[PDB]
């Protein structure tokens, strides 16, 4: 068995190997990459996403989200308070202000220490989940707006034609902006490209050990657990590495820098934070190996998780017993 300790693997494809996206994902899995739940892909030196980032300031962040924490430093939830619209140039200036900027630090480890010590005492503003793309239309390799669609994968594997579409999302971050512990919708893959700015630190639990994280979360967030049998689908709970280590939960960590891709694998729980002003692009995708994960994915039916139009068909075809209850949650 390849990668039996479930370490995060880092790949350096050549420009020739960067042509065929599906083939390279399958190669990474042949080497055991999926066992970690997360892999890093450094693009060949010849490749670029676009020519420059000099002209992005007029993108609108229609609903910036202020991430307000409750709890203790290592075990907290966050809620998202909606703020007035602002442009990416306005948001960058805000991120760089004395109230929100990255503090002085020695290295990524010192910054990570400061994040876990102090996150709860601040409320950073995240421009998340913005439909759109920063890849140039002429970028032919690993262009997250030109991937094969999940609807087409389902149709190719299972024969059933379904409605829905699959487009990327932009994320504009600042110091301390936070992504809570989660797997993807329908335990899909994700791919995330850090277009510009400061790093993103990731934490991940191997898919084979995901239920250990879930049992800890039920113990740490006991009211939330009574409310919903899949409350991590709400994407609000944080647990620090120190707390994970104290409770014996297997995990790994890695920091993504500008110009690098990350792939999350089916049922790989992940969480993390931004180091300072940045912009990332991410999208879900599927392979043949995902179908069995999609059939087994948990679902929130309490009403909190509320998701895209396209998840309807995935539930209806892969999980017809759950369909009725899940759709009640959506309506
Ligand atoms: O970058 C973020 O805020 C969150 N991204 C992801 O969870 C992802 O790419 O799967
Ligand atoms: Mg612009
Ligand atoms: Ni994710
Ligand atoms: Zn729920």
């Amino acid at each position: 068995a390849q990668n039996p300790n479930c370490n995060i693997m880092i790949f350096h494809p050549t420009k020739e190997e960067f042509n065929d996206f599906d083939k390279y994902i399958a190669y990474m899995e042949s080497q055991g990459a999926h066992r970690a739940g997360l892999a890093k892909i450094i693009p060949p030196k010849e490749w670029k996403a676009r020519e420059t980032y000099d002209n992005i300031s007029e993108i609108l962040i229609a609903t910036p989200l202020q991430q307000v924490a409750s709890g203790r430093a290592g075990v907290f939830t966050q809620y998202h308070k909606k703020k007035k619209a602002m442009t990416v140039g306005e948001y960058r200036h805000l991120a760089n202000s004395k109230k929100y900027q990255t503090p002085p630090h020695q290295n990524f480890e010192d910054l990570e220490r400061k994040y876990w010590k102090n996150r709860i005492y601040n409320s950073p503003i995240y421009g998340a989940d913005i439909s759109g793309s920063l890849f140039d239309e002429n970028t032919k390799q690993w262009n997250l707006g030109h991937l094969g669609t999940i609807q087409d994968l389902l149709e190719k594997e299972c024969g059933v034609v379904i409605e829905g579409v699959n487009t990327p999302y932009l994320y504009f971050g600042m110091w301390k902006t936070t992504f809570a512990w989660h797997t993807e919708d329908m335990d899909l893959y994700s791919i995330n490209y850090l277009h510009l700015g400061e790093p993103k630190t990731w934490y991940v639990v191997p898919p084979e050990h995901g239920q250990r994280l879930e049992r800890l979360a039920r113990e740490l967030f006991p009211g939330s657990s009574r409310g919903c049998g899949a409350f991590l689908r709400h994407k609000v709970a944080l647990i620090s590495p120190t707390v994970l280590k104290e409770n014996g939960i297997p995990f790994n960590r890695i920091t993504q820098e500008a110009g690098e891709f990350m792939v999350t694998f089916p049922y790989g729980y992940h969480a993390g934070f931004n180091h300072g002003f940045n912009c990332a692009e991410a999208i879900n995708f599927a392979t043949p190996r995902w179908i069995d994960y999609g059939k087994m994915a948990s679902q929130c039916s309490c009403g909190e998780a509320r998701v895209t139009f396209s998840m309807d068909a995935f539930v209806r075809i892969l999980q017809p017993e759950r369909y009725d209850l899940w759709k009640r949650g959506q309506d």
